[PDB]
């Protein structure tokens, strides 16, 4: 496949289900690169199960973790990394309030070239346990020689957009990183790069980052064709923001606008939202625990109630992972039966206007409160003009892109609800045999 997108490992599903799949072990393993130096990008760490991840042998190898904690949480991460001498810390500024750090990267340098991957779990363990989690592996990307000047660049610009999101922390330690990432190749890259980084973006900025960034990308590199208007837009997250009183404040005016951008020249346009019901969770693997990685708390949910006849059920029948709950993030846009898709996006950015960014001072200014990362897949960028949805994800063109759970997307009915991780549940019981009581 040309894609190298991965599902993690899921604990219970039968091996046909996971022999595609790769755990962290597999990523770090020696088999991926003889390992000198590290940089993982989260949000929650739990650096003693993080450590035991990489080989015996690399377990000394330095370490960046670049984080967004303050205060007594960024005490509590130093108490967690000051037993392991290699072990650096990088905290990433949020100086917009409400702001993330939500990014999830490895940078993995090698003695043999640099490796990037974009995903989507935090490092812990319950994250790469039962649930459904998206990752980008990049190639294997070769050192430039010494006194050879050549661009490393790829068609997608992915190594000076990289370099970009990384400029914007202004953090010394990244700065190490970008001069590693300028020593390589990274021509071979077929991704596209779209991040978010807080801050207030105007003119020349503003399609930088965010939701701004994927419509400039949709106008440029995309083209649209007849009947565009009868695409849906499919978005799947793990957690949902505060999106206004109505859909016409950010949701379907300007969010939903990028995403149906296709082309150059200037709605009835389906959107559906796939996000796990009550009942979803509660007979998932990992029962009710698993809504602790579903923050969708009750005072937003009830601020928006509007947004729920949007909701759609996790189904995930062709990769074997419908109760495998989802902290992947995907955006795609599929065709009208669903066959063929336009674009396929996987990313850290929930349903949020923290993540994507919302347009502010009468519409000349894009605001963003936190840093997010992912990659976007393009059928120009493979010389093709759409990508075949793959029939089951884990079987055998390789030009069909593996999507990871079921189309169409299955409507809530009458009585599901969408799940709310800080009210109890104590009607039925969970796969474990308990209640959910916050
Ligand atoms: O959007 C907003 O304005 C705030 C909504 C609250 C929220 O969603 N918090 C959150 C934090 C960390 C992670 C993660 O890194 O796993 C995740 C997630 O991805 O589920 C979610």
């Amino acid at each position: 496949n040309p894609f190298q997108f991965y599902l993690t490992r899921v604990s219970g599903v039968k091996p046909k289900y996971n022999s595609g799949a790769l755990h962290i072990k597999d990523i770090l393993s020696p088999l991926f690169g003889t390992l000198v130096s590290s940089a993982q990008f989260n949000y929650c760490f739990d650096v003693d199960w993080l450590v035991k991840q990489y080989p015996p042998e690399f377990r000394k190898k330095p370490i960046l973790l670049v984080h967004g904690d303050k205060r007594e949480a960024k005490a509590h991460l130093h108490a967690q990394a000051k037993p392991y001498e290699n072990i650096s810390l990088c905290q990433a500024k949020l100086d917009i309030a409400f702001g993330t750090h939500h990014t999830k990267m490895m940078l993995l340098l090698y003695e043999e070239g640099l490796r990037v991957v974009i995903h989507t779990s935090n490092l812990i363990h319950a994250d790469w346990h039962q649930k459904t989690q998206g990752i980008w592996l990049s190639p294997l990307y070769p050192r430039i020689a010494d006194g050879t000047h050549k661009s490393g660049e790829s068609p997608t610009h992915f190594k000076a957009d990289l370099i970009s999101y990384l400029m914007a922390y202004n953090a010394p330690s990244l700065k190490e990183w970008i001069d590693v990432i300028h020593k390589h190749d990274l021509s071979e890259t077929n991704v596209y790069l779209i991040g978010s980084t807080p801050g207030r973006f105007q003119g020349s900025q503003k399609d930088n980052w965010g939701h701004f960034r994927l419509k400039k990308l949709l106008k440029d590199h995309a083209s649209s064709m007849p009947n565009a208007e009868s695409w849906p837009v499919v978005g799947q997250f793990s957690s949902v923001g505060s999106l206004g009183a109505d859909e016409s404040k950010w949701l379907c005016s300007e969010f939903k606008e990028s995403m149906l951008t296709l082309g150059k020249e200037s709605s009835s346009v389906p959107l559906y939202l796939i996000y796990p019901s009550v009942e979803n969770v509660r007979t998932s693997l990992e029962g009710y625990p698993a809504g602790g990685s579903l923050p969708y708390s009750i005072q937003t949910a009830e601020k928006q109630n509007w947004l729920h006849s949007y909701f759609h059920k996790w189904s995930a029948e062709t990769s074997g992972r419908s109760n495998a709950m989802p902290h992947i993030k995907t955006y795609m846009r599929p065709s009208p039966d669903f066959s063929k898709i336009a674009w396929f996006l996987v990313t850290s950015a929930n349903l949020s206007k923290a993540a994507w960014g919302a347009l502010e001072k009468n519409g000349t200014q894009l605001m963003i409160r936190s840093y997010e990362l992912g990659v976007l897949f393009l059928p120009s960028a493979f010389g093709l003009d759409s990508f075949k949805v793959k029939q089951k994800f884990f079987a055998g063109p390789m030009a069909t892109f593996p999507v990871p759970y079921d189309l169409p997307p299955e409507l809530y009915g009458s009585k599901d609800r969408p799940w709310i991780w800080n009210i109890p549940y104590v009607k039925a019981p969970d796969t474990h045999g308990n209640m959910w009581v916050p």
